[PDB]
């Protein structure tokens, strides 16, 4: 049985609110044909406006990842596209009536359930891999994003806070996805911040749709939401999921390790543009036999 490419098999509608712009927007997944890719769409817009969530169409990265095409944007993608990359996504339109991603609960959760409630469809083509051959690394102060040459699919992220909150073995996480599962471990981590940014963020006109209902809290000594953590290592567990969406602006799945060190969304764009300019560095490759390949995926 060989790999094949997937889209949804039904059309599937959310209601949020963007994070930052605090502004009511309406998100619709929708079927793609083969080779289209993730491709977002301002439908609020005349004509609409069609952005490939590819890494050439990656604009601002100061707080999350934000698509542009000519001067229209559509801002925090990274949530999304971690729940399409950790289903096995590689074809929808995603259409929004604003221009920012509804934050839902600040996980991916919501997306991976609303993805699976429509179902997928395995499409007539063999999906493409992007397979890692040499290291490629980026750095920038204390910062790194590796990608490491790997038979299989895992990411291995450490934050440094020096904080009460953040002490001990749950400021490193290493998740295989040979043997852990994205939605158990990875999808419900939600994004967080500290109480001076966030206050400096709100100061700036950011951060507007936040609330303790969609975001961990922390002030210098605590968690201030009521009802605590979904994972010990929350924290690190998000930032794995904000890499895992970054990353799939590659536009296919990844065969390989990626390490980050206090790395964020500009630091990851950044690993892949390297990746992307060092052609020596990576191939494409397809399974027409199942069997032989290091990836596997859940039931359509
Ligand atoms: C973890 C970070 O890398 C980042 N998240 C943020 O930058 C961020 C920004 C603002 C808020 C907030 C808020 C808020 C506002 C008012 C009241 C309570 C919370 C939360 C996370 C993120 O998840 N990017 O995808
Ligand atoms: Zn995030």
């Amino acid at each position: 049985a060989m790999i094949k490419q997937r889209t949804l098999k039904n059309i599937i509608r959310a209601t949020g609110v963007g994070l930052h712009s605090g502004e009511k927007v309406y998100l619709t997944l929708k079927p793609a044909p083969v080779d289209t890719g993730i491709v977002f769409s301002r439908t609020d817009l005349d004509p609409v406006v069609e952005i490939p969530a590819r890494a050439e169409n990656v604009g601002e990265t100061t707080m999350s990842t934000t698509l542009v095409k000519g001067d229209v944007k559509v801002d925090t993608v990274e949530h999304l596209l971690s729940a399409m990359a950790g289903l096995g996504i590689d074809n929808a339109y995603v259409e929004l009536s604003a221009s920012e991603v509804p934050i839902m609960d600040g996980s991916a959760g919501p997306f991976v359930f609303l993805i699976q409630s429509a179902g997928l469809q395995e499409q007539e083509a063999a999906k493409k891999f992007i397979r890692i051959k040499r290291e490629v690394s980026v750095e920038e102060g204390d910062k790194r994003a590796v990608f490491v040459p790997f038979d299989g699919f895992k990411v291995s992220f450490e934050i440094d806070f020096d904080h009460p909150v953040f002490r001990g073995r749950t400021q490193q996480a290493s998740v295989d996805f040979s043997s852990t599962s994205f939605v158990k471990e990875v999808s419900r981590a939600r994004t967080f911040g500290f109480m001076r940014d966030i206050e400096y963020l709100r100061s700036q006109n950011l951060a507007l749709g936040g609330s303790v209902e969609n975001a961990i809290v922390v002030d210098e000594n605590r968690v201030l939401n009521e009802d605590g953590l979904r994972y010990e290592d929350e924290f690190v567990k998000h930032k794995i999921l904000d890499a895992i969406g970054d990353l799939y602006l590659l536009g296919n799945s990844l065969i390989g390790e990626f390490r980050g060190f206090k790395s964020g969304h500009a630091l990851n764009n950044q690993l892949l543009r390297t990746l992307i300019a060092d052609k020596d560095a990576w191939e494409v490759v397809t399974f027409e036999d199942a069997r032989t390949a290091p990836i596997s995926y859940m039931r359509p």
